């Protein structure tokens, strides 16, 4: 008796999962011949290459616990194997007599390298590998091909390409396993009945004092429920315009499906279909790029450019990225990283990010503009790395790609338009309710100067119980001075790049 193995990495869902469906149908179409091991590998190598903050460790824990629960309802379970894939797979290929391995493809360089090695090993041991592209709606390889070898570098060109492509068939959940006995204990399972059990919170979250509020639980179960709730107001869905959603409402003004799509707890292909049904129903609706379908297309867009450039996440050797002489300022970077810039709007966003792990898209704009071309002149690679630690949705391609946009390093080139850290939030939060929540030390400043507490006299600062320089920091820079200087720096950078 040989085993069929589905390998979770992303695609942490039962629904719309061709790679996992195939395994299950195979076992049910040939009962008595196959064991089924759905596995997720706790790969220590990922830590040598990426940073993970407490909140995202908890999201994953929650995700794996839900996936194990969902798999039990199909008379299976999640096997969480600890160790490196390069060492893990040779063992289990033998100990399990693995006939077929399926997994969902990924375009990240670490994923490509890892997967190539695993396919070299599987080919040696005579293991059949089947992979499916279901993390995205469109196959970036097919988009690049349809565009004659190059990724489209504008959204509009990208849309024109994928319009001519076939939308994939969205699958249901796999059928339950008919007469599938519990797999036989292997070398590790026999010395430890729990060696493959889902990790506890304690095992995954080493810094539990860094956990913030539990607001967006992980798990395919929570994703589908959050999607169903988001779609309930079909008018809100149909007439959604991303630019008109607020960055600083107390309640998220968008869906907050990003953590679920990032991990694959929600299929983008299912979400796209559900959106296309509502749009059909609602003749007055928005259109890309501002619409909700437009937002899934931005995801597709960035995954397509990123699949063609292994160096997508750095400035050097990145075909898309303007070479810009960012400066090194450790103290300004620390202040930004911990929301101690002295600009309440900027500090409120960064504290929301560290405490909760999600901030609105225009909040990401504000703070990213500040760190890079706006104010501090610090490389987008430094803000990427902070976002990478803190974000529940941390995604290689988007964190990369949107940082390049925001710094005017690629895709976006109107660097003379600069967000004001004082004025930008006022449009949608004149009272500064958001600031009061996330910067509580300023909670007694009136709306007139909560965005600019340095406009309050010392007497008033003491009255509000928050003296700048003691209870809340002075501005680490003067926006009105630096942002003009950075515009000229940017113009010089652009000139140099144009001449090379
Ligand atoms: C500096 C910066 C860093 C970012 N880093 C990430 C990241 O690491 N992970 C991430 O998922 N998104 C990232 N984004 C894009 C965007 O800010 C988030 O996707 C969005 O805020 C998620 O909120 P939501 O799910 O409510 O979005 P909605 O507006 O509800 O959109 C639904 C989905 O569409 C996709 N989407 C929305 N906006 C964008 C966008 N601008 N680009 C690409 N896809 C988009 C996401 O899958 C999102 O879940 C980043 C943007 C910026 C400016």
């Amino acid at each position: 008796r040989s085993t069929l193995v589905h390998w979770f990495r992303k695609g942490l869902r039962l629904h719309d999962n061709p790679a996992l469906s195939h395994i299950f149908t195979a076992a049910n179409a040939a009962p008595g011949r196959y064991f089924v091991r759905p596995i997720f590998i706790l790969d220590p190598g990922i830590l040598d290459w990426m940073q993970v903050g407490a909140n995202r460790w908890r999201f994953l824990q929650q995700t794996l616990e839900d996936l194990d629960n969902q798999l039990r309802k199909l008379n299976s379970r999640l096997f969480v194997v600890r160790g490196k894939p390069a060492e893990v797979f040779p063992r289990i290929f033998k100990s399990w007599r693995v006939e077929m391995l399926t997994f969902e493809t990924d375009i990240e360089p670490y994923s490509v390298t890892r997967d190539a090695a695993v396919q070299k090993l599987a080919k040696a041991e005579g293991v059949r590998v089947e992979t499916h592209c279901s993390h995205t709606i469109y196959n970036p390889e097919l988009v690049i091909a349809k565009n004659l070898g190059k990724a489209p570098i504008t959204y509009q060109k990208f849309l024109g390409i994928v319009e001519q492509l076939k939308v994939p068939k969205v699958l249901g959940v796999p059928e339950k396993l008919k007469n599938m006995p519990t797999p036989p204990k292997d070398e590790v399972e026999q010395k430890d009945s729990a060696a493959y059990d889902c990790p506890t919170m304690k095992q995954l979250v080493k810094r539990p004092e860094e956990l913030g509020p539990n607001k967006f639980p992980g798990g395919e179960t929570e994703a589908l429920r959050r999607m169903e709730e988001s779609l309930k107001d079909e008018i809100w869905v149909a007439r959604f315009e991303k630019p008109n959603t607020a960055p600083n409402s107390l309640e998220p003004s968008t869906t907050v499906l990003s953590p679920y799509l990032k991990f694959g707890c929600l299929s983008a292909r299912l979400f796209n279909q559900k959106l296309k049904e509502i749009i059909k129903r609602q003749p007055k609706h928005s259109q890309p790029p501002v619409s909700l379908i437009g937002q899934l297309m931005w995801r597709e867009f960035y995954y397509t450019v990123a699949a063609a450039e292994p160096n997508f996440d750095r400035m050097l050797g990145n075909v898309y990225c303007m070479q810009i002489p960012w400066q090194e300022h450790p103290d300004h970077l620390e202040a930004w990283t911990h929301g101690r810039t002295g600009y309440p709007f900027i500090d409120a966003i960064m504290r929301q990010l560290r405490q909760e792990g999600w901030i609105h898209h225009l909040a990401r704009h504000a703070v990213a503009c500040f760190l890079t071309r706006g104010d501090l002149w610090i490389s987008w690679e430094e803000g990427q790395r902070v976002f990478e630690q803190l974000l529940l949705d941390q995604d290689w391609a988007l964190n990369a790609g949107n940082w390049m946009w925001l710094s005017a390093s690629a895709f976006f080139h109107q660097y003379f338009r600069v967000y004001s850290p004082v004025a930008f939030g006022k449009k949608t939060d004149p009272q500064g309710h958001y600031i009061r929540k996330y910067v509580p030390e300023l909670s007694k400043y009136p709306a007139g100067c909560i965005y600019e507490p340095w406009k309050a006299s010392l007497v008033d600062q003491r009255a509000y119980g928050c003296v700048l320089g003691t209870d809340y920091p002075h501005r680490i820079v003067k926006h009105e001075v630096v942002h003009k200087e950075n515009i000229k720096r940017m113009g010089a950078a652009y000139k140099v790049n144009r001449e090379v």
